[PDB]
């Protein structure tokens, strides 16, 4: 299939699980990636894989430098800007008392700043390139929390909200802005507390069992949320949640 | 051509029309064996013919258990499977609680909310048999964001919203994926008939995006659901709707 | 002793037992003129004789519109305007689509759902005339946050909650409120039944605060939304749960 | 006397929502700590109240004031039995016009702030048996308005907080909920007024009830969720927005 063909595609998180799926995925239906990421070895990492239609740069999200940098090596490369994944992101744990106020702060500015500043430099390029669409990552966790990661669900809901605004701030100029809300996918961090347990799989049953279909998601199904959303296949759809979450969300299936 | 249902057995309600049809068209061009399923026998068989020997076409009420069974036993008679069930035959009124005559209000009920009860209750176990599959149904943008006067089909539409979450608990674990979509306003031949007969201006003005959508454009939300690119989505409601749904923009 | 309600003319279904006997109590204590509405009519009459003279119980199923015009007429004749309607007659059943008898699918239709369409379609001509006032339907956390082997009560619950949205738009201009209250699991007699202290552990579990609510816990919401307190309230569920859909606090 | 002798702190206390909130706690019995970033106005609400009240300066993105807010509160009546976190503030922009820094001060005051005060709040709560802590979300959290992107973010970390913190703190007898209030009349409004009547009515227009919510009436709202007639309520978001989240009636 080649429903991104040509079209110019900025991925954040660009370098591991979601995001490196999702540039993949969108590189093998004819896209030209930028694979945007905080760890500058990992965005090249994936471009090098990738090839010529895609390059890696690194980006703190939550620099405006970065951000507006970003956009200028893209438009110098390609001269447009058809797509943003705005899939950088990261959670602690912990809940309002034990979380310190410096990871509060770095967690609202990289989840939820990050969106706002790619798209303050991406959208006057959409805008003079016929619109695009921007599809943001947030969470089953923004309507159905769990408990001890609480910056992080914060997080999550100011960008369900900000999905809904944002589509209704540009609606008007062709702009198209959605979310998906994954479920709990096996990812590097996961990837980590399994390389760091006694117990590996028994530790996984115990993410598996957050969803009623008894697994955890793949980075690859997510990327087909977003290859929905970023393609015409879902050209009338704009402030929404697309959710791709093994039931994690629908209601509580372990009473 | 993707062919992202090669082979699958799809049964299709309200398949003879709007979005039922452009779903049994686009599940057909995706390889799909097909069971058009209408309330006019002559509509369902239409559309059968239409897309050729990878489809049949069968009379089904949807609000009737003994249409219902027997659509299965046609379907697993022809191919010996269903992988698919997308619950599309549904109707509306204008009118509110005080207007709406009981006898309307008992029909939307009946064809909206229990036709998926009855087609599901045949449906699952043969689909319990042969390995699991994608249960579809159609609620709407109006189940989450209301408007006025519509009000028996509003109170199906959040009874179908949340009988898919339920569905899908009670289904995951025979492999049975249960979804819905949650479509905007669509355009169509019944609008057509009105266009024909400030209006138009005012149902495009429902969505953010200032149109209507087309059966086409949810027939691929359709199509991704019944596909194996939703495999981890269960219990969700997918709305596409130009943002009706997300705020008032008016 | 607030008389959030004093005067008012308040009609309870399913105010037999449970939660709309409770209702139907609070409402009185608050002042109200209450009509106890019930499927059966020993249980309304013995509430509304507990209640005193400012109470009547009359036999209705809120399914037939017999008896939902009748009950109507009865309240108008006995005090000539109508201000509060509590919609909470309704029941559920366990099974799933393939195991629920299609007869009990209809039956949980038409009392949960229909019964409120039935009752309100009779009441609204009655509040237009007497300057608007305020309904109450009963939905579920579960129409929100499903469970498993409950599902025609379930889907019941989602076309109460939208329906709710829907009766607000047609009625706001006429002065009518249209809210829902969404309980959490309630300790009723049902539980006393079926109830050992494992099981009732495991239906405290379903919420995060670890138990069942109470009938009067929800009376009180119901009277903040029959209530003055709420006037700038409509078309809004409001939920009293125990937090039993906010997120699984069990994984 | 729903509030007899408890001691709650309102922040966001010198204005609108959150003055009317500690005025109608202090009616029902409470002991109220006015907190505000502008401390006149707290002090002014505080007089307005008499001697069950205090006024604190406090900006809720400060730890510093946050911890000195609560440590205040325990030396005069040691305990603290309910949090309203009320302070807030909005802009108009979306992210394109919106400055960075006022991104980042709207974050800080209106989802942080919720954060800075709970985290004092909750370890005396947790010793005096629990109690109860009010956030305000808004009804755009669920239902945007286009032009005010930062504000609308804010407000769905809000809801999306509440819902965790309920979540992490049931265990101490806490009960966490949130008001979404709909558009509340305010001097700022009668000053954006003085063709004023067409400008009342647009903002009237976005209800179904065709008319903007007063404080007192959110305050309403406030004081059901600190008392005890709402015990069973945790996680919850209340809703008093004249219908204005519930579908486009426009």
């Amino acid at each position: 299939s080649m429903d991104l063909n040509q079209r110019v595609c900025i991925v954040t998180g660009g370098g591991s699980g979601i995001g490196r799926a999702t540039a993949e995925l969108f590189a093998k239906n004819g896209a030209y990636v930028v694979v945007a990421d905080v760890n500058e070895d990992a965005a090249v990492r994936v471009a090098n894989e990738i090839g010529s239609k895609a390059f890696g740069v690194r980006v703190d999200v939550s620099s405006a430098k970065d951000a507006e940098s970003m956009v200028e090596k893209t438009t110098a490369k390609w001269g447009r800007v058809d797509v943003l994944v705005n899939n950088a992101g990261f959670g602690t744990t912990g809940n309002v008392v034990t979380i310190p106020e410096e990871t509060w702060d770095r967690i609202m500015s990289v989840n939820v700043k990050g969106i706002f500043l790619c798209s303050k430099y991406v959208i006057p390029v959409m805008r003079r390139n016929g619109g695009g669409s921007i599809i943001n990552t947030t969470s089953y966790t923004a309507t159905s929390a769990i408990a001890d990661r609480t910056a992080y669900v914060a997080s999550k809901g100011a960008i369900s909200s900000l999905t809904r605004a944002m589509a209704m701030d540009h609606a008007k100029e062709g702009i198209r802005v959605n979310a998906v809300a994954p479920g709990t996918i096996d990812s590097p961090y996961f990837t980590k507390i399994f390389a760091e347990a006694k117990d590996p799989a028994k530790l996984r049953s115990d993410f598996n069992a957050r969803a009623v279909m008894d697994r955890m998601g793949t980075a690859e199904e997510i990327a087909e949320a977003m290859l929905f959303l970023a393609s015409d296949r879902s050209r009338f759809a704009t402030g929404s949640i697309l959710t791709v979450d093994g039931g994690s969300s629908i209601g509580n299936h372990l009473v």
